[PDB]
């Protein structure tokens, strides 16, 4: 009766399903628990990056940034009485409500206006390889809702935070409450030391109140692991100068609620401290649970739904992509791998992912672009590896008062000849600087072609192409210097 | 023998960095000349040239202090509230920090000097006494006296433009770019004459900071500002400046300024319209400055205003060459100083070396912003049988919240559709400047609209939209629109 099953509706179901049934008019069916977003699970119809992830966590972080245009303003003639000056919480939240409910209403609209694309309300789970069961529950013993026999199925549940187990864990928060929060906290800990932990950092820090405090931990050494150690060391450093703490090596033992409703965290440390909210951001987990994949022997690896090449896992009926594949957890490569996936079935030539070179971005305040590799994977992947750095204070700020706010521009290639391995960047609009970035890596380019290209004068962009000697090498992983 | 290797006419873009080259990495000596140490009146620029002194850097710092104003009005639709009646623009802040920012680059230049050996800077006009000695004078008056005569194998000209003021009755009323910079307090009544970029950016900058019933006008002679650029954004730049508070008047022309007894300006435009302004700044265009460089004592070709240069910047007289403004090429900072790079490898390297002038990018810094790489549809439908166009418009959902729902963002590739490269790249929006950089490299890289489609978007930006165009919106056939049916 259905030639596709889509078990998720948020951004590679969304697109699978729409990119099926309107280039190849096959008939599907996509399963999703909500369709506006908000308690009681978050996510509904558009997925986590519509309703509980980049849409709202942008319009919050541009929100969080016009404090600083705020004080920065002062630097170039703009007076006001700023002891006037009040952030409005619940305005941002009652925005951003509405901002994202339009987005689900939309998706509404699309199912009522396509043919051959039919949206059901509940749980899908597999009652077997061609049977999908839409029940009202989580729990696989609740009332089936309908019953939809396919010729294919394609997982796209994709990930949900991890909480950990320690005592008081029911007093924190993840990141799907911080969006709902009724007033920003006076005192909040931020768990975590990845891009979500971070940019709600740069959120809270923002809305707080005047005797606010924002503190972020993280168990290992320094924010953001896996990010260029020059971007880590100074992000960390203007994260700090903005009044953001910063406590590395502490990891929360227990949570306990004091008497006000405040929250006492004892640290693995034996530190003690106090905070009116908690946040959990310390990863995702491929939400594979009420999938119920053993009723049809999909074969789950690490956590994730274990997938070849081309998004199909090892019960040829069934295929699997997004955040649930354990791959690249972003929205575009969710897109992609859903596009190739429809053409691989039903199209003709198949198409895969290229999972390497995608360009992405950290919304801190001040924000991060990356593409490609950092030189601590390069210089164990190639013999000679020439670093390019430049790190400079930007003029306008220089002007705005905020001098503290350098703009770091890194590029690593291959020495032997000349490719471009990565280009890691730190400071205002490093997210919309770095896509043209992620092109010229596909295209392969080499540093020679990027400072060959006369520079667009004066922006921060133009210092990608003024980087002609590098500063130090990595021969055979030994970081050597021209003398 | 005699003395310098190179006399450098104009410490400009172009010229430090030729000068700097050809001292550092060739170990020639190196004289350069210029009119004044630190910039201001009376002559304006200085050391360090136009872009230092009265261009780029000074423009991006009042564009930036502008762009508050979009800020300030904006942070309340994402909840930020202040007093907003005690909000004021304070004109001779902006211009004190300027001053202050242009002043220490003047410095470093200047120390610069002091710490290069075989490199000596002459304080100064300079023009050529016959092919292979230079004089400095105190003057642009030809006859007043040599305060160094310089002996030289080879000369470079990099003196720059100037701006063009029209010979219409009443000029000397007006203002120029130049003065601009200096204004002690922001005009209430301003008309800038002009359609072009300069016109355009200090439009933006004049509406940010007028006084209480303040009111920028910008007119063109012509039919829409912009012209050269792509017909969308310059349709797209009208409305969007028309929204904010610029009168825009377009096909009017300015017949004659008349001095009202007040102080204000009288405007009569040739189709009998007659307006006052507070002030009038003329920004029509520049001139190559060739004039004081008494080129005819040795020979030096002129072509439609600038110095006639081959592609490798050498004159029609054996070792003058002359790179920059002066040339009437590209009149933007990095190619100066590219062609002043590829001119001095050509000349004291091995190898010669040239600079590739097509698929420059640049940008205007309206408010909202333009970026631009390559070809306009127009000139690329009369060079190539068949050219397909990409367009998407949309509003950046942050500008659906903050108020300004008017600030559509405008991205649009044209391609060679025989072979899918792309030819030109043309955006307005904001970071549109930050965004072209990187498709300037692809464009040289000879990228096709599938490389861009094929990249991932980096998720959410303006940006990523130019990796979602697949699908033409139209054509161009022998000149001709076609669509498919
Ligand atoms: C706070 C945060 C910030 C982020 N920011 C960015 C960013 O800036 N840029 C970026 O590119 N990515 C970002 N992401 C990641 C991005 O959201 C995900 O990579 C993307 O949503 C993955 O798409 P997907 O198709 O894999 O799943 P999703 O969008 O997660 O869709 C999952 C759908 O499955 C549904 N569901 C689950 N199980 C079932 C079931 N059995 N039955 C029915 N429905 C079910 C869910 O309710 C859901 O709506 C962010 C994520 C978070 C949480
Ligand atoms: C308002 C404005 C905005 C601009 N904005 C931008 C922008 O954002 N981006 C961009 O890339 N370009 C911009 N430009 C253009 C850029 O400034 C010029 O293209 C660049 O300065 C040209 O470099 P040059 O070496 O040719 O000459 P210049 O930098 O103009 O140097 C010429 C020097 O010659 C001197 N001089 C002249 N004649 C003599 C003589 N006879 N003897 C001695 N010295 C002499 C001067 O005093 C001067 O300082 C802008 C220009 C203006 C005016």
């Amino acid at each position: 009766i259905f030639d596709l099953v889509v078990i998720g509706a948020g951004s590679g179901g969304l697109e699978a399903a729409w990119n099926a049934a309107t280039l190849y008019k096959k008939r599907v069916a996509v399963i999703d628990v909500q369709m506006v977003h908000g308690p009681p699970f978050f996510s509904a119809l558009g997925g986590t990056c519509v309703n509980v992830g980049c849409v709202p966590k942008k319009l919050m972080v541009t929100g969080a940034q016009y404090m600083e245009h705020l004080r920065e303003s002062a630097g170039f003639g703009w007076e006001f009485d700023r002891t006037t000056l009040r952030a409005e919480w619940k305005n941002l939240i009652a925005v951003k409500d509405e901002a994202v409910l339009n987005i689900n209403k939309s998706y509404d609209e699309m199912f009522r206006d396509t043919e051959g694309l039919e949206f059901f309300l509940g749980w899908g789970s597999l009652e077997s390889k061609n049977v999908v069961n839409v029940r009202e529950s989580a729990d696989p013993a609740s009332a089936v809702k309908e019953r939809l026999e396919t010729e294919h199925i394609l997982l796209a549940s994709g990930s949900w935070p991890h909480m950990p187990n320690i005592p008081g864990i029911e007093h924190c928060i993840s990141s799907n409450e911080a969006f709902y929060l009724p007033e920003p906290p006076r005192r909040v800990l931020t768990v975590g030391g990845g891009f979500i932990s971070v940019e709600f950092a740069g959120i809270f820090n923002a809305y707080k109140p005047k005797d606010g405090q924002v503190t972020l931990c993280y168990r290992g050494e320094m924010i953001l692991r896996g990010f260029d150690h020059t971007l880590r060391e100074e992000l960390t450093k203007q994260l700090t100068a903005n009044g953001i703490q910063i406590l590395t090596k502490e990891n929360p033992a227990k949570v306990e609620l004091n008497a006000d409703g405040s929250k006492s965290v004892t640290f693995e440390s034996g530190k003690k401290m106090d905070f009116d909210l908690v946040m959990m951001a310390i990863g995702r987990s491929p939400r594979t649970k009420d999938l119920q994949l053993q009723n049809a022997g999909v074969m789950i690896k690490n956590g994730g739904v274990q997938v070849d090449e081309y998004s199909r896992t090892n019960v040829s009926n069934i295929y699997a992509i997004g955040d649930v594949t354990n791959r690249v957890m972003l929205t575009p490569v969710a897109i992609n791998e859903a596009a190739a996936l429809v053409d691989t079935v039903f199209g003709t030539t198949p198409r895969k992912t290229d999972h390497t070179r995608v360009a992405s971005a950290v919304f801190s305040i001040p924000p991060i672009g990356t593409c490609g590799l950092i030189e601590e994977v390069a210089s164990k992947r190639y013999e000679v590896v020439a670093v390019y750095l430049s790190s400079f204070t930007p003029l306008m700020h220089k002007v705005s008062g905020s001098k503290y706010k350098t703009f770091v521009a890194k590029i690593i290639t291959n020495h032997s000849d000349g490719t471009v391995l990565g280009v890691h960047l730190l400071g205002d609009n490093a997210p919309e600087i770095i896509q043209g970035i992620g092109i010229c890596l596909k295209l392969n380019a080499k540093i020679s072609d990027f400072y060959n290209t006369i520079g667009v004068h004066p922006t921060s962009a133009e210092e990608l192409c003024s980087m002609r000697t590098p500063s130090y090498y990595y021969v055979k992983g030994e970081k050597m210097e021209k003398p």
